């Protein structure tokens, strides 16, 4: 059986310790080698860390840190951990930027409203299922037509600042069948929901700022709530005025409209629009990254494929595009989208890792840097490697147990019970859709990469038409 260790790790003196940790996570090491040299510092993937913000943002913030795939997944499981307004880390934004309300994400499963809320979101998935191909493909298709004609005019075409307003476009054609073209909101959306999302998560981003200016403005204290309110505004009249169908199950379900309404908003803007904003760019640097033989391999794939399937893209179709699907998972496994999930102790845990097994008392905070999980070379081969057909196989499938990214094993399923992503098989359709709406009609491309407060700033510089 495995040694019991001490937790290693410390959290310096009060105010400047934290503050210190603070600085290294954002400027002078960056979170991953923050996690990486403390690794090796304690020799230990587990440890005792201050977590920002700190400050007057978060009460405390330390955590125990759970920094590989065998420790991690005790974060998943709702009979150890508490999942209670700890979405966001050790600080949770004002409901007074959600309407009043403890949105979903925030809500523990032991809360009612918490199946209420999610088997909304189930419904609104389950009732967009003929609408996600044709309005993925159109809005698909007018952001490479933009992106071609911006590549023409500048010699390089910047992915985020087009591809923002497509999906957006893209998930009110979907969810609530309304182009927001038609509305007040006009081409408005991306940058409504920018504004409100940086009031929500300023505490845990750099905006690339130098310190002396970034750590007073946003890393010590809240933005104000009442700067965002009438932009939210904006949002909140175009989901009371186009989720109707959406807001008929919402009582059926017993829950207000206005409840309702608020949680679609965060669910479609925050959650949806929120994760593609990083999820996309992201795919587009790594697999630009894998080079023309990988590109040229999707491209004959997804071909060969729609052709045999009588040129209509279904479910069934996409079962049969084997390194298409790898290709996601590895985006997904190489790089997850969101790497910071919590967890408080709801009781006394022995948590085990691959060398030893750490004891925690009942109300300690857990955290997890997901990368560290999902590259965890105990775990996988090759593992700080992006293998295109990782996923292929019998064999390969196996290993989906151990991608992480919706907050749960790829291999099990959301539930009213658990705290894993509503949305799980919807992004993974949609990245997977992504892939083919590129390989249908380009060979292959190049890409210039930059860094984002969210994600990745992604141009290309060219788009070889098939
Ligand atoms: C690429 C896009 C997305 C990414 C990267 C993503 C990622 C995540 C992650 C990491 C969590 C765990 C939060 C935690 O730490 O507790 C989460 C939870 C959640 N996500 Fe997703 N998500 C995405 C899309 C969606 C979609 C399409 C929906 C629509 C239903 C959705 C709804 C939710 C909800 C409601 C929760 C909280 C679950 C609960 O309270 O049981 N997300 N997501
Ligand atoms: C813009 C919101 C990003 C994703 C929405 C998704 O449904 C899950 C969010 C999960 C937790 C909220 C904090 C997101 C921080 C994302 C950037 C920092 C990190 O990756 O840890
Ligand atoms: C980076 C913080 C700026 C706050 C924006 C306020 C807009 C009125």
């Amino acid at each position: 059986d495995l040694p019991i260790r001490n937790i290693p790790g410390n959290y310096g003196l009060p105010i400047v310790g934290p503050i210190k940790d603070r600085w290294d996570y954002f400027y002078d090491q960056g979170a991953e080698e923050f996690f990486k040299s403390r690794i090796r510092k304690y020799n230990s993937t587990v440890y005792r860390v201050n977590m920002p913000p700190g400050a007057f943002i978060a009460e405390n913030p330390q955590v125990v840190a759970l920094l590989d795939g065998k420790s991690f997944p005790v974060l998943f499981d709702v009979d150890k951990v508490e999942k209670k307004d700890l979405f966001t880390g050790t600080y949770m934004p004002s409901t007074e930027l959600t309407g009043g309300y403890r949105i979903l994400s925030y809500l523990d499963p032991s809360e009612p409203k918490h199946e209420k809320l999610k088997n909304l979101l189930f419904f609104l998935l389950k009732s967009s299922r003929n609408r996600i191909f044709p309005e993925f493909q159109a809005t698909y298709s007018e952001l490479f037509d933009s992106l071609e004609k911006e590549l023409s005019l500048k010699g390089k075409a910047d992915f985020g600042g087009s591809s923002d307003g497509t999906a957006f476009n893209f998930l009110a054609r979907a969810f609530y069948g309304t182009n927001p073209a038609d509305t007040k909101l006009k081409a408005d959306a991306p940058g409504l929901i920018t504004k409100w999302v940086l009031f929500n998560l300023h505490p845990l981003l750099s905006i690339g700022l130098p310190r002396v200016i970034e750590e007073p403005l946003i890393h010590t204290f809240s933005l104000p709530p009442a700067l965002v309110k009438s932009d939210y505004q904006r949002l909140y009249e175009f989901f009371l005025e186009s989720a109707g169908e959406i807001l008929v199950e919402a009582d059926k379900l017993g829950i207000s409209r206005e409840e309702a309404t608020h949680n679609l908003l965060f669910a479609t803007c925050f959650n949806t629009w929120g994760g593609m904003k990083i999820l996309f760019p992201n795919m587009v640097k790594r697999i630009g990254r894998a080079g023309h033989q990988v590109h040229n391999r999707l491209a004959e794939e997804i071909r060969s494929v729609i052709k045999s399937n009588g040129g209509e893209l279904t479910m069934g179709a996409i079962e049969k595009m084997e390194l298409t699907k790898s290709v996601v998972y590895e985006c997904l496994r190489f790089e997850p989208p969101v790497t910071a999930q919590y967890g408080r102790a709801k009781k006394d845990l022995v948590i085990e890792s691959h060398d030893a097994a750490f004891k925690v008392k009942a109300g300690e905070m857990l955290y997890g840097y997901q990368p560290l999980a999902t590259r965890d070379p105990k775990i996988f081969d090759r593992a700080d490697e992006f293998v295109p057909e990782r996923f292929v196989g019998e064999e390969g499938e196996k290993l989906l147990r151990h991608v992480l990214w919706s907050n749960g094993p790829e291999t099990e399923t959301p539930t009213v019970g658990n705290k894993q992503c509503a949305g799980k098989d919807f992004v993974v359709l949609v990245a997977r859709l992504f892939v083919i709406e590129i390989f249908r009609r380009y060979d292959s491309f190049d890409i210039e990469v930059g860094t984002s407060p969210l994600g990745s700033s992604v141009n290309f510089s060219s788009l070889r038409k098939a």
